């Protein structure tokens, strides 16, 4: 039963960020509980301050008409319960839910470890006759209490794109919102579980470089590439299958080419000291001492530049 | 209480995707948010334009009658909230839902990483003395937003089959539509976390053909095929039981062979070089120093054209 | 307000399977989504064609009586949503379900990879003052549609127990029906992915026969011996803790045993090849390579044909 | 609107197990699906035989005034369809559920692998102004069907405590009744897969003893000292973390020592063979040679009489 | 409804802890079932004792005005089943529920292995027109049965903070109180499966500075530090990203540096020992043989002193 407006009616929203949780990176998803503050003028049920009753008059859901603001990206219906309703006499009213649904914002995991992100929420809400347009009212959209938690990532700012982009979808248009959430990643325990540990392996490869015995040479650089994958298969494991080139998987993949040509000088440092000319073997071991860490300290700033100061 | 017709009524079907996620490929199962558009004449609340009211006359789902459109191949009762109701003069109804269930398609893993899909989403309709015949309104079928996610496949198209298919199913027909979803695999991420770190381990595996010592030319080839299990463990993990062969599994198992032969080669350049015989040993070594990258590169296009170019 | 008899009543059952799902072999479950198909004499409703309505009349689930039918071996509560009522003028009522509910049958794991299995879903219904005898109608009973999944599993036959068992349970007999599900395991990508790469492991193991270095035989057998552990501990995961033994328990422990003497033959060509009598060593070890595969093959066959040829 | 009586009136309870399953011992949970039996005299609702009706009249739910009878040690509130309800001339009640809840009983895992069980189940009732005794009416509790599951577990026995505790809970006096389901572990298969494994290392493990060389008595001891990880870590998973000492916990922690003592040796059999004193040398190798055996099996019996002996 | 005060009307509340469960460090969440007691005086209903009835009258939840009790960091809305209520002559009501949900409170794992813990239940109370307190009526609060598991962990105090904190949210006061669940973790499992097996992996790393042999000294210190990512991976997966360092995070990652260096030693005791000068070698090797277990047992006490001394 819809009021019956002389133009486009708005409705005004807003969200409260009570918690933040469970952000799955595998699954590109997070789960939110927050206040939905909902508004309008539907001057049908004004009522006279004076004449009966009192400021504001409490209803009931199933009494007024109510719009139907749904979210957009949400695995499932919303999950709301209404925390109360409040006509002023002009006949506006004050709805507040306070709903928690688990929401589908993808992340861009091209610095991985070093990322930023920009999580969205939606709230669509499709016209009958008389046309919705819904907008925001910023004194209940400075939603995200000073608790709002998200394990594992620095949360910056909760704010939203006033302007709201009206569609048409199917005959009826319908008004969208965009609400954002900016979030760091809290990279840090990415250094002494991964990151570090990843290296250490790397260097100890390359101690084969002041070796003779083929024997401990490769039960050494082997060895070493063995506890890569372990690290490669951590890694690639609480995280999604990108069409595109993470940072961690560039450097984790950088790596896997300095214990290829690791394992070819053991390899030649010795088809090179059984053809009895070692003048050469402790020649190019000699020198690979230098040109790994190097080439390998250059390629570090060449890919991370290439992915950071680009 | 349903609409006396003359003939097999019409009911008039549509799906517009808001949303795609969570595509399961152990369980093969994903999960899909979308509009159901359904609309059909129901002459018997036809309702004179001028005479009374408006346009056009909102219902509630109590009131008109509503046909039982149930999704054939999912886990549960689909999850859907109505959106609205609105029944034309000529006693034509428009009716709008949005649910989200999860959805039982099946995949085929023949070609794994390179592999290209068609889901499935069903809706029959059964009939009770007038015949339900469904059929697609495709300006309602549209149903795919600019926004469809689903992490880690390219979406290609959502088509459909524009003729049902009309069962006999205990003593009342049905009739049954088929909703298409193509979608092609994210191969890739494939690439320097499975592929290329599989290939890696192969090579320095082999490398024991250019080294003479048994004692380094078995913690060679033998870690390495460890190695190749921690892959083939991690790759039969994220994939089901087919009961055909998958080219990730072929490739995954010809490899098995390399390392085979690969020891065998190290175990009998041994009792051959213990044997005062060199001369075939380092003939042999020699040789397999070829063979092997010959015979996979050659058996790798035989591998490769056998399941892509047929 | 249940139908006023002269006899035990007799209710007419029916299943048509249109979803199988997800068995769980850990812990023994399936979830299964079919059609329930009810039917009895209510002579209490029957309603003279000629001088009212039509030729069958449609009610909702609270105006008639309609019996408890309850599944016996299930989780929770069975879900269902009702399809449609029918009562015929003689007072005979056509009831339709259409629940999904996951389904506790045991498995007989004694032949694992290669076991067929009995399905059941069961049906009792307890009575008040007219007994209640269950029963089948085979029209509605050919429930499992050419479309029946259950992924890695042959599905063989879905028939039932026309004779009900009528228990005595608290002072009022119940009246139970067996449906049974027969399905056969998809043994195969168990070969692959265990059986093979299994067996592959066991062989290279005893390559240390012709060889002679204790330094490498041990880093041989050993090194396997881990492997077999990745593979039991592979297949112990995805499978039960049966009070019996397995097949694949069977000769995944008879193989324990070929790497323990297999370990003990290389120790012992050492205490006896430095103890100066290589008379002996490789005098044992030359047998060993023989001894091994064949007591092997006989085991298997001795073990196979135990299990099932018996 | 309780029923008015003369002192605290008596409920009468039973419970007939339909099905049992889903034991987890790591959550210390599990599902039961049974009949609950409850019975009162109400004889407010006494009635006429004679006069009207029949034997015994047939109530809904909502009639009668029905006792709350809550479970005590439950996840959620209890999931029950109600069976039948039936009014003694007395007015004396007869009410039949068939409830499913999951069960929070405490596990004793002290013998882990061989321990036996005595789950629990509770049903408290809260009184009003009539004080409520629950008692056991052992017709009604019998419940354990000849079909009772539970995977590898065999069930011994299903008895209830007569007398009730009756609290003083809140200002209300409770009545509380103990359900007790006694169960016993299938140990075995825990022999092939675990047990069994698990020493078969072992023993390899100190195989090098009969050994001189380092290289492959390290490449022996070390390479086994992690398979017992390999099982370490998957006995360790499949059980909580107990506060107590396990029988396994103890007997695979002992093991580790029989491993660190293992590689002292053949460490000592070494700086003492590379100070040319092997004179001392192959005299500590050959008493580890039954020093460590004995140790063990002594260490065993004094563990295992430790646990279960006593 | 809402009961015509003359001040801000306080709701008394409590809560009984009946369940305590599946605490969940990787998600930060635990799961609680538990009594919620309100109370307050609502004069409106106010009734005569003599007069009519008796003591004490019971009404349904929808009889009566409640207020809105929302838990403030749950997931989803609490799960309540209403138990009983009872209005006092003097306007005064006393509810009781007995609720079931999962809970979000954060952890401190900066002590991990050995950290205590306070877990938060929140409860606000938003206002209308007559403002809302809460209070704690600490009758009602005693709440936690002789019989709270928490598995694996030691229950210390459930109390509450008797003033609450009066918020404005969106032009309507809300009244916030905080219930406090006290526990210290039961570290000791995590010795014999973590601490130790990863302390005696380190030692046997370092027995080769009694060795010589490079060959079986990389065989041995770098087969040991696979171990330890072993155990590395096992612990960092039963926790969550932390921005902050763990106490086992340390001392795991302090381990891999004594790896590091060790592997250094044996490296140079070799381009040290190839290089005739094995007057330093043994003297190295014969230094770290002290240098290392001391800078250890140095550096955990530095370290450990840092964490909990501090
Ligand atoms: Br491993």
């Amino acid at each position: 039963p819809p009021p019956i407006a002389d133009e486009p009616l708005t409705v005004n929203t807003g969200i409260y960020l009570i918690e933040c949780y469970s952000l799955d990176d595998k699954a590109e998803t997070f789960k939110v509980n927050a206040f939905l503050s909902l508004s309008w003028k539907d001057r049908r049920l004004a009522f006279d301050p004076v004449r009966s009753g009192v400021r504001v008059k409490t209803y009931e859901p199933e009494a007024i008409w109510i719009p139907e603001i749904r979210f957009v990206n949400v695995e499932n219906a919303r999950d709301a319960d209404v925390v109360d309703i409040s006509v002023s006499p002009d006949g506006t009213v004050q709805y507040l839910e306070r709903f928690s649904a688990r929401v589908l914002s993808p992340l861009d995991f091209r610095r991985y470890p070093f990322d930023s992100q920009t999580l969205h929420i939606y709230l669509i809400v499709r016209s009958v006759d008389t046309r919705n347009i819904v907008l925001a009212v910023d004194l209940e959209k400075v939603g995200k209490n000073d608790d709002v938690f998200l394990t594992g990532w620095d949360i910056e700012s909760f704010t939203a794109v006033v302007k709201p982009a009206n569609f048409a979808l199917e005959d009826r248009l319908e008004s969208k919102l965009d609400y954002q959430l900016r979030i760091s990643r809290q990279y840090f325990s990415y250094i002494p579980n991964i990151i570090l540990p990843m290296l250490f392996i790397l260097f100890i490869s390359w101690t084969a470089f002041w070796s003779t015995s083929y024997e401990a040479n490769v039960t050494l650089v082997v060895s070493t590439l063995i506890a890569h994958i372990a690290f490669n298969i951590l890694v690639e494991t609480n995280l999604p299958k990108t069409p595109y080139m993470t940072y961690t998987g560039a450097i984790i993949f950088m790596i896997y080419l300095f214990y290829f040509v690791a394992v070819i000088e053991v390899t030649v440092q010795h088809y090179l000291k059984v053809e009895s000319q070692p003048a050469r073997a402790a020649s190019i071991t000699r020198a690979s001492r230098i040109a790994f860490p190097v080439v390998f300290l250059l390629a570090n700033i060449i890919l991370a530049f290439l992915f950071f100061g680009f």
